[PDB]
């Protein structure tokens, strides 16, 4: 099965998913030079006042808190966007150095990790059609970098004792995404891909530009987790990302001059 070590990694990817090698792939490099601002970009609407989570689990390659998404109760609108997007589930990926981690990339430069926000276009009904679709998914990327802790996040971080191996889940109710945005909502976006298998190209992309601070010690916690189920052999869940693609024929579009 596909994974990120040596012999299963994105590079193998391809031989599994051919769209690996496809048009419109994530994640990218954003060129802050030859991005394109674009004042008819609206601004993004995020309203998470009644979003309701409910579990997280290990799922063997990150880690997923998962909301209640049978209504509009957490949704995104507004800039690139047609329509209300609900939110079903945020992970993350990160390094094994505060180096790396992150799997959009800002004139090449990695940051620690990458939060995604992943919301689905509700005209399709269900999640499961609405990644067919090229504008069904809407995925928020977040950087952290290595600083000062983010007080919304320690919540997260100690329950990860609990989901340490492949296929754990919690109970994780109560907890509000609004914790974990940056002050400011200005962004990249452009039109890609999941970052995983199957790697369908469904996603507009929606990248924040103002990092997130953690402290060494939050990232750390993230760290310890495994990709393996229990009473395997140990493997540290770390650099869990995919490489920038190429652009191919894409603009990336800036909300902010
Ligand atoms: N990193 S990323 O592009 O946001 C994603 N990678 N895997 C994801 N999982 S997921 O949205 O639950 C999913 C699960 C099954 C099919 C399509 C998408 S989102
Ligand atoms: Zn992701």
């Amino acid at each position: 099965h596909w994974g990120y070590g040596k012999h299963n990694g994105p590079e193998h990817w391809h031989k599994d998913f051919p769209i690996a090698k496809g048009e419109r792939q994530s994640p990218v490099d954003i060129d802050t030079h030859t991005a394109k601002y674009d004042p008819s970009l609206k601004p993004l609407s995020v309203s998470y006042d009644q979003a309701t989570s409910l579990r997280i689990l290990n799922n063997g390659h990150s880690f997923q808190v998962e909301f209640d998404d049978s209504q509009d109760k957490a949704v995104l609108k507004g800039g690139p966007l047609d329509g209300t997007y609900r939110l079903i589930q945020f992970h993350f990926h990160w390094g094994s150095l505060d180096g790396q981690g992150s799997e959009h990339t800002v004139d090449k430069k990695k940051y620690a990790a990458e939060l995604h926000l992943v919301h689905w276009n509700t005209k399709y009904g269900d999640f499961g059609k609405a990644v067919q679709q090229p504008d069904g998914l809407a995925v928020l990327g977040i950087f952290l970098k290595v600083g000062s802790a983010k007080p919304g996040l320690q919540k997260v971080v100690d329950v990860l004792d609990s989901i340490k191996t492949k296929g754990k889940s919690a109970d994780f109710t109560n907890f509000d995404p609004r914790g974990l945005l940056p002050e400011s909502l200005d962004y990249w976006t452009y039109p890609g891909s999941l970052t995983t298998p199957p790697l369908l190209e469904c996603v507009t992309w929606i990248v924040l530009k103002e990092p997130i601070s953690v402290s060494s010690e939050q990232v750390l916690k993230f760290r310890k987790l495994n990709f393996n189920g229990e009473g395997e052999p140990e493997e540290l869940m770390v650099d869990n990302w995919r490489p920038a693609q190429p652009l191919k024929n894409r603009q990336i579009k800036a909300s902010f001059k």
